[PDB]
DNA sequence: GCCTTGACCCTCCCCTAAGGGGAGGGTTTAGATTGTGTGCAGTCTGACGCGGCG
DNA sequence: CGCCGCGTCAGACTCGTAGGAATCTAAACCCTCCCCTTAGGGGAGGGTCAAGGC
């Protein structure tokens, strides 16, 4: 039996055939010498079909030269059955994701906020955990802090890329009473005087949104996080960042300010 | 200023999995078939070499 | 060997733009070899950017 009978035989292709040779998974009973024609026998059939069972299951072709080889390989079927789990984990979270985004995309019209799930590594830290009267008055005491910790810190540089956020030890929203805690990530520990601690903070997983321009629109992104959050089945399981990449610091402009809101969840 | 130094940065080339697509090359093919197939040309005049007759 | 008609070969003006020539024609197989596909990874080779050290 020729390699087109063959191929017509099994309903696949020629090339699939010539890269089964190639490899070595399916060597064909006789190889002309001179014409280099592949010739095939019952026999192969009897391994095709074994390799169409395992193929089928997703197996990788090199796991199936291991499992077709060389026998007593149950860790392999094992290691298989174990990705597929989470390849299937992984799978319900991205259809999750994806019927929230369309949902959102039919609520409205753009779409100003995108979500992104992204690992913080862990980072050493100097923080002030306070009671702020108002969030127009949080911004005042920082000024402060960054030159009295330069003065006090002689030669403390902080890490690159800077990371400058906010810890909301709050479990509900409110204005006035806000218990928020000041964090700077800074390479290398320190001294604690003063009411400014150090202190490392663990690595995260954390589900973030960006928003750009000014900080009173932050609520849309806040309740569009919570509302990623109830939709996709994950849990807050630490205090929420608000890292602040630019700012009137760089850019006079109040509408082109960035920050970036992170919560950080677990899938539950 | 001349000279190193450590950290960065660029393009370019090759690699990934499982074949698809295609180019470019071989091979045979068993009713019987058995000799091509066009023109075209109104030149003249020298001049040379040769079959054939004497 | 000597001469006569026959076969053969070799020559024949310079400018612009138009300006070529146009028919006819296997198919089904197989093979190897080369490039292609994600979303980038890894490395070689070669440059570049601020630090300073004399
Ligand atoms: C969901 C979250 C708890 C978990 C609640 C509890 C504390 C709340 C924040 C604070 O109020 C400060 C600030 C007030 C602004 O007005 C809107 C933005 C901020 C960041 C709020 C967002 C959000 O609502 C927070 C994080
Ligand atoms: C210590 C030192 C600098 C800053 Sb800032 C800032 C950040 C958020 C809100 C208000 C101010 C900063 C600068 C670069 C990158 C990230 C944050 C800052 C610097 C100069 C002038 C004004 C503010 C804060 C603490």
């Amino acid at each position: 039996s020729q390699i087109g009978l063959f191929s017509k035989i099994c309903r696949v292709t020629i090339k699939t055939l010539h890269y089964y040779n190639k490899i070595g998974l399916l060597v064909p009973a006789y190889i002309n010498p001179d014409n280099g024609y592949r010739f095939y026998t019952s026999d192969q059939l009897m391994k095709f079909h074994q390799i169409a069972s395992l193929r089928q299951l997703g197996f990788t072709i090199t796991e199936i030269v291991t499992l077709t080889q060389d026998e007593n390989s149950c860790h392999i079927i094992e290691r298989r059955r174990l990705e597929i789990q989470k390849q299937i984990r992984d799978m319900a979270d991205m259809l999750s994701r994806i019927n929230h985004y369309l949902q959102h995309k039919k609520k409205e019209r753009i779409m100003l906020y995108q979500a992104a799930l992204k690992e913080i590594p862990e980072c050493i830290v100097y923080s002030k955990r306070f009671i702020v009267p108002d969030f127009s008055s949080y911004i005042k005491l920082i000024p402060p802090i960054g030159q009295e910790v330069m003065k006090a810190n002689p030669g403390l540089t902080l890490t690159t890329p800077a990371y400058c956020f906010t810890l909301y030890h709050d479990k509900e929203y409110k204005e006035k009473n806000m218990d928020v805690e000041f964090c700077e990530a800074v390479n290398d520990f320190g001294k604690n005087e003063g009411n400014i601690i150090f202190q490392v903070i663990p690595a995260i997983t954390a589900v973030t949104v960006i928003h750009k321009g000014p900080y009173d629109s932050l609520r849309n992104a806040y309740i569009y996080l919570m509302q990623w959050v109830e939709d996709n089945g994950y849990l807050l399981t630490n205090s929420p960042r608000e890292s602040y990449i630019d700012g009137i610091w760089n850019k006079q402009d109040s509408a082109e300010w960035m920050t970036e809101i992170q919560f950080p969840v677990e899938k539950v």
